[PDB]
């Protein structure tokens, strides 16, 4: 039998199918099948053609994305996709009238449109062009300019700046329409005082001189972008009328210093919830503002303010959890840490300070999925006490004792990791099972919890993998300093416990990380285990997520310590097992995992023979302010300079003399600048350490271009085989 | 016995001693011995202390350089050395009065002085500060501002811009005092329209954001710096007076288009020789200008103009040869190509077009060293028909048949490569022997040609090398396409002809290159041959220098062709010898040698297993205009775009699949931009080719910082040993 090869992984010969749908009502959803947009009815099972694939072929361009207006009268077509950062992109847009089956030719959406969104009702459009907001009440009508402040690299209206995109919102959008489209709320980011990150972009071979990319990027302790939040009354939008807008300022408790807007949630047409966090990120406030009909003001009240603090570390996981409001908006449900340090759902009253915990246990709620008048639906890792598992649960709002696991025992051996998507009134839901077995996509009714149908079962993939010697993924526990921690091992086929196998540690180990889960993956590790007979292990120690604040906050204000030390002690234990060759142990990782790899290799433990660090952080002062300060505080002698100073990979340069090290980085990395790797290599050169490098010209943080992706894993495979004396 | 190791090479444990002297009269010279400046008298042999080392210790700073005024009244001390490019640097200067044995405290030379020079007589000073010229008639007196146009990165007065330093002058200075210091001639370089090369400089680890270095650098075909040449009358220099200056424009034949000033030679106080070259560099003209006493003008005449044209390639070797004038200035001697294509000395009359060749033969004159009323002294490779040898010859100006070789038979086995330094009236000369044996420095009288003394014989080095198994350097000839070409081989100790040794080719192969010579070197090749038992060979084929224009101009308008092809055919012949392992042949080079190594590896010959390219050119359109256009012309479809297009390393990317390739480059390289290796790696990634890289952070073209230098050779040694299966 054949094995899962490098070619198999790189050329994606074994395809994992999925089922992406867009709920457009309480019982209907849109699905793209063979480039046709089909409208499926969950209530009866039947489907109809919403838009024929023949309309796509006549557009004159490839349709990578579509958006149907909520009233189903128009469709937005995305073409000329020009990717910027992780979520940002500029594109050209066409509006197709579904009523008259014609394409809008007059007053079109301009070229280089940064972001575009329909109103939640009707067919109003709000788009961002040249860092300014424009509103089209009708797709054939002229757009109305909302903002005049927009300036390239300086002022951003309706779109995030670099750091808000990467670390705060995890989205390029900073526009929020009110439920009935009366109001268009937006954030304004001012990057005037933010220093620029500059690096060379070489472009195509024909470009004689390289260009200098300049991005306002705040590094740890640097000047941060400022934010302003406005609510525009779209009703007064007329060509010869001024823009009616009200600026909502944060509460005094956060307004006294540097802050961030971390969340926006429309409650009703006349009530908006704003979530602000201080720059320290151990203090968060929810300010619920009400519209005054007589003045047009959005008034805040002390009674409507909800504080969330952390004394042991930071607020939330990567940000405070979002409030989930009732239809009336008089109460909300939010994930907060309890007295025991576990992240659970608390029920809050909009005008009262006290909350009531509706969930409890030595496990955590991942997210609130849906909320009806009677039920709340959520994802948690409660099942079998596995933090690497995910299941859908429903809690009765009048009786918190009545909790049902909707997904737990559907396919207990095949399915332990779930995600869910609910219909408009949470009447139906799609369940997404990601592993340990082949991913399974199913549809359910919320009333009966009956499985209506199997949307995708990956049967084509099952047939393909029968002819291949696939590796086995084993999940287990080990005890480190009296605490039980989880590990996983991708084991080679025909695994013999008497034989001694080489071991490769795959690491992330970042604050709130989870490398150990039940997700099915056709990864590079699959190839290493299947073809090269390498055990690929991962471990979640101190600082990892979804196991309580005690474990998560263990690395507070001391990144590069416990999580690094735990990777070494876990490997020492793995090597004690008689099936591991102690002479052939390697460690590798990307981003935070590249930093951990490097801090592990610089620890001088003697455990690891070699390691591969891909685009790693080398010194926390070089990384962005939002992420870094959340865990480290400020790099001032008054705050945490000392722990910033002794957590650099450079300070461990001398120990690298005992290992084989491969350092990889993309030159056009906007996130973890090439500077990080360039400063690390320099220190190793100064320490007299031999190591290997690999720069990837014009590649960003992902090193995800088709040719670069293939090259990096082929390079990493050669290095590992050299290190493990493998042909 | 011990071998010459990597540590021996890198830490320079075996020191090659030299003897540096400064002729300050026709019979006297200055020598720095144990930080004492001793004044030696060649006429009698005796020496005296000119400046005690006790004066250096009280200065308060390290004296890296000293300059005595021609009248021996003052001494200039260089401290705070801040290196810029290949020859450029900014430093702080102190003047010490040798008469009153005091230091100058008032009206001092400013900090960040770019260049400083004494007048050829007396003690006048001309210095460059903030791109402007200042003159001090007296070291205690205030300086007089000469130029007002100086602007950082834009206007350069008295100092070269990037390209004039690197490619035209091979010096930072663009100031020329007249023999008796009446006039101060200078060039002004205008870089307004020159595009900038931008690259990141990371600096010390503490620097949070990298800085962007911006240098006006003209790439092949880009807008070039403009040049203005002025002669300032220093006599009218007064604080309340304007500067008296005359701008000398090039002759009409050069002035019609883009040109360069390539040489400045003062003939008399009232006669200056300017050498101009067209941008094409196949047309040069010497314009001899005479001072008009009644008007202050520098008048040129058609009769005083001397044109040098090349139809087969470029003028001169890297620039047209400099004219060597008689004391009267009515005639001059210059190296030009003869009817046979060989560089020989031609005698010209200042007001006549015709010249008379004073030398002849199938060999070349390297340079005119000294000129008296009766004799001309020159260096040539005539001896034993070896183009890699250098000897001092003297020719009688009244009888060109009377030629004496002054150095040929001094030490015929030890000394075949010579350089010379003559006294003010060529009454005495120092002879510098560089190999094949240990370097030997000697003093000689021009009248008797008697060796007065042995300055340095490297006897300490001889004693050290006796206990070390040193490799042997063999020089020989091979026939390629009917032409005899020279090669050299560093052979391992106890060389066994039955044993098959791995072979390393060390290449330069650039236009006018000479890798094959009789110079003694304690190089990386010494270690590879001595410790690792690797034969290190070099070869000079088509395009190489000092063997006539036929061989040199062979690669005109076709770089990457013949010189690459000849490196392959020479290696094929070397491998035919039964002492070379054909399975283990490698090739390596720096700059043009890196370009050649990359072209050889991409040729798909099957001869080479591996190769190392250090800071190579990858595409000629990325390299500067002066060097590139000299051999390639312009990259326009009207000129040589087609040969620019097919001479990139990138076009040969697919063939690299058959070889092991190591690509090295410094990130802060001003000469061959990192862009070149960044564009090369990108093409190899796009071709799906595996290779190895190594970037050197903040390192420039030399990769000459103590730590980087050690790291590079240690890294290349590991790569070579891996390639040759050596422990
Ligand atoms: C346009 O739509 C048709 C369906 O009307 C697509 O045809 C299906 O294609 C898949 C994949 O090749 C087949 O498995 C089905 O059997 C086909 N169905 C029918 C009814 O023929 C067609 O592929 C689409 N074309 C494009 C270019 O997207
Ligand atoms: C930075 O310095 C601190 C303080 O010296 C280090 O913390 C100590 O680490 C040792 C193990 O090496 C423990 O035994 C101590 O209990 C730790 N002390 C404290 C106060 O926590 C820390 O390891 C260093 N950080 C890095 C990244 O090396
Ligand atoms: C350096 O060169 C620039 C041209 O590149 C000269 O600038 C021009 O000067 C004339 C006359 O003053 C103006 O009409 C042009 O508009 C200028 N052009 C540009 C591009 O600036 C400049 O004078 C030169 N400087 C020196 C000191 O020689
Ligand atoms: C660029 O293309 C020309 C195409 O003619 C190459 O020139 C030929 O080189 C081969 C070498 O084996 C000779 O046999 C031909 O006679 C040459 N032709 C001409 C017209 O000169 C040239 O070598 C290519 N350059 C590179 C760098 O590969
Ligand atoms: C809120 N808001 C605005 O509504 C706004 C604005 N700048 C303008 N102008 C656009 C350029 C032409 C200029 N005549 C008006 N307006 C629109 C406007 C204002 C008042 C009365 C009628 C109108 Br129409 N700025 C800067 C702003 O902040
Ligand atoms: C390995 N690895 C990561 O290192 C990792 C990650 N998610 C995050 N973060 C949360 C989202 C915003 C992101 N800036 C931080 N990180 C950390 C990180 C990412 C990229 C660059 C530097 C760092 Br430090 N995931 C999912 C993962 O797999
Ligand atoms: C040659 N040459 C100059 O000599 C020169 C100059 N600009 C100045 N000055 C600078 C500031 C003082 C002002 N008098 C003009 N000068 C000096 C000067 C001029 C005329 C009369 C007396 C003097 Br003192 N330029 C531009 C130039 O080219
Ligand atoms: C290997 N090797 C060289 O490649 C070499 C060289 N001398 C020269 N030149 C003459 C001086 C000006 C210089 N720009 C060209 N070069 C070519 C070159 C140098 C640096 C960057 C790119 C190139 Br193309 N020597 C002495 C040597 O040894
Ligand atoms: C499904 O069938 C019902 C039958 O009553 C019909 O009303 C509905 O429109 C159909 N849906 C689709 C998507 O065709
Ligand atoms: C952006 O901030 C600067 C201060 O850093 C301020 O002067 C400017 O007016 C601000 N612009 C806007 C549109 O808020
Ligand atoms: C708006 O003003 C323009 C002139 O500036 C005028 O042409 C147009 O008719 C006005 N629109 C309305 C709705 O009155
Ligand atoms: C939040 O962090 C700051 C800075 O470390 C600290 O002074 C403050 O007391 C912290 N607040 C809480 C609630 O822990
Ligand atoms: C200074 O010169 C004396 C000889 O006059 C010598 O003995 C001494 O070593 C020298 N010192 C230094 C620091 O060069
Ligand atoms: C060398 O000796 C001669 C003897 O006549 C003397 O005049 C001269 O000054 C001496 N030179 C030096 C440099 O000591
Ligand atoms: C030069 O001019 C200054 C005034 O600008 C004056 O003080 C000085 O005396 C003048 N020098 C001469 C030599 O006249
Ligand atoms: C000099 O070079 C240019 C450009 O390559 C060319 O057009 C011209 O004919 C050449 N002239 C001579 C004399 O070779």
């Amino acid at each position: 039998r054949r094995t899962y090869t490098l070619t198999d992984y790189l050329k994606s010969t074994f395809r994992v199918k999925f089922y992406t749908l867009q709920w457009i009502s309480d019982h209907e959803y849109l699905y793209k099948q063979e480039n046709n947009i089909l409208l499926f009815n969950a209530e009866y099972g039947n489907s109809s053609i919403f838009l024929e694939n023949s309309t796509f072929d006549e557009l004159g361009y490839s349709t990578n994305d579509y958006s149907v207006s909520p009233d189903r009268q128009f469709i937005l077509f995305e073409y000329n996709y020009v990717k910027q950062w992780r979520h940002s992109y500029t594109a050209s847009y066409d509006i197709y009238d579904l009523n008259k089956r014609q394409l809008i030719t007059e007053e079109r959406i301009p070229n280089n449109t940064q972001w575009i969104t329909w109103s939640p009702v009707g067919h109003k459009l709000a788009y961002v062009w040249n860092n300014d907001i424009y509103v089209k009440n009708e797709p054939n009508l002229s757009s109305q300019r909302i903002t005049w402040t927009g300036k390239e690299n300086v002022i951003y209206n309706g779109v995030t700046d670099w750091v808000y995109e990467e670390e705060v919102f995890s989205a390029y959008s900073a526009l929020w329409w009110s439920p009935n489209g009366t109001f268009l709320a937006y954030a304004q980011f001012n990057d005037t005082e933010v220093p620029l990150i500059e690096y060379s972009f070489y472009s195509d071979e024909s470009l004689q001189y390289p260009k200098t990319v300049r991005i306002p990027y705040p590094k740890a302790g640097a000047e941060n972008p400022t934010v302003k939040f406005f609510v525009v009354d779209t009703r007064t939008l007329s060509p010869n009328a001024s823009v009616t807008s009200y600026q909502i300022v944060p509460p005094a408790s956060v307004l006294i210093g540097d802050h961030y807007l971390c969340g926006v949630t429309w409650v009703t047409e006349e009530r908006i919830s704003l979530q602000w966090i201080r720059r320290a990120q151990n203090y968060s406030i929810i300010d619920i503002c009400d519209y005054d009909e007589s003045t047009g003001r959005w008034i805040s009240s002390v009674a409507r303010q909800h504080i969330e603090i952390s004394t042991t570390g930071w607020v939330g996981r990567f940000r405070p959890a979002e409030p989930h409001f009732t239809s009336d908006g008089n109460s909300f449900y939010k994930i907060i840490s309890n007295e025991e340090g576990y992240k659970h759902i608390c029920h809050f009253q909009t005008d009262k300070s006290n909350c009531t915990f509706i969930t409890k246990g030595a496990w955590e709620v991942i997210g609130i999925e849906a909320l009806t008048s009677d039920y709340l639906y959520y994802i948690s890792n409660e099942h079998k006490g596995m933090p690497g598992g995910r299941n859908l649960y429903r809690i009765q709002l009048n009786d918190y004792t009545k909790v049902t696991c909707l997904s737990c025992e559907l396919n207990p051996e095949r399915c332990q990791y779930y995600s869910a998507s609910f219909s408009n009134k949470a009447k139906y839901y799609q369940l997404r099972c990601f592993g340990p077995g082949l991913p399974l996509y199913t549809l359910h009714s919320s009333s009966s919890d009956k499985e209506l149908r199997v949307l995708e079962d990956n049967s084509a993939l099952d047939k393909m993998l029968q002819d291949v010697q696939m590796p086995s993924k084993k999940l287990d526990v080990i005890n480190l300093h009296g605490t039980k921690f989880w590990y996983q091992m991708i084991l080679p086929p025909h695994f013999d416990k008497s034989k001694k196998y080489p071991l490769l540690i795959e690491v992330y180990a970042g604050p709130c990380s989870q490398k150990v889960d039940t997700v099915f993956r056709l990864s590079w590790a699959t190839y290493l285990a299947s073809t090269e007979n390498i055990i690929v292990a991962s471990f979640d120690g101190r600082g990892s997520g979804y196991q309580g604040d005690k474990i998560m906050h263990a690395i507070n204000r001391r990144l590069g310590t416990f999580e690094v030390e735990d990777q070494i002690e876990a490997t020492r234990q793995f090597s004690k097992m008689g099936f591991v060759d102690d002479k052939r142990i390697a460690i590798w990782g990307w981003s935070y995992g590249g930093y951990v790899t490097s801090m592990v290799l610089g620890a001088g433990s003697g455990v690891f023979k070699c390691g591969i660090a891909v685009a790693p952080v080398s010194k926390w002062e070089y990384y962005d302010s939002v992420y870094t300060e959340r865990y480290m505080g400020l790099p001032t002698p008054e705050d945490n300079l000392d722990y910033y100073r002794n957590s650099t990979v450079m300070s461990r340069a001398e120990n690298f003399k005992q290992v084989e090290y491969l350092l990889i980085h993309g030159t056009a990395d906007d996130n973890v600048h090439f500077q990080q790797s360039a400063q690390l290599s320099k220190a190793l050169v100064d320490a007299g350490v031999d190591f290997q490098t690999m720069w990837y010209t014009d590649e960003d943080h992902g090193i995800a271009s088709n040719m670069a992706h293939q090259h990096i894993y082929t390079h990493m495979s050669h290095f590992l085989k050299q290190c493990f004396s493998l042909p």
